[PDB]
């Protein structure tokens, strides 16, 4: 059951996005069904899976606070932040594109959650 990985990369993963703009977010968090409700913040993890996969062996990880890794690589990410207001569509979004390490939870091996608290600021 690898179903939590699956949905780690539905709601954390876009490889490459072109443009990190509202419009993107306002676009991908639609595309990838967090909308309904609006989720009221969402990070998007960029780059090679293969790379994110790994944050869950010393290869490219150190263990974080209770139960959670963080990454010794950075990555390209987006911030999509709600814009008010209401928590159902039509859902506006803020992006804020950044380059750092992430924090995740790993199971058997794969990320299965990412703590958006590094990204609220
Ligand atoms: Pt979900
Ligand atoms: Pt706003
Ligand atoms: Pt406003």
């Amino acid at each position: 059951d690898n179903s939590r990985y699956t949905h780690f990369l539905t709601q954390h993963y876009d490889a490459k996005p072109q443009g990190r703009d509202d419009r993107y977010c306002e676009s991908i968090m639609r595309r990838r069904g967090l909308t309904s409700p609006c989720k009221d913040i969402n990070t998007f993890i960029h780059g090679n899976k293969r790379s994110i996969k790994a944050i869950c062996e010393n290869k490219n990880g150190n263990p974080h606070r209770e139960n959670l890794r963080i990454s010794k690589s950075s990555f390209q990410v987006t911030t999509c932040k709600l814009h008010g207001g209401s928590p159902w569509p039509p859902c506006q979004y803020r992006a804020t594109a950044g380059f750092r390490n992430v924090v995740v939870a790993c199971e058997n091996g794969l990320p299965v959650h990412l703590d958006q608290s590094i990204f609220r600021r």
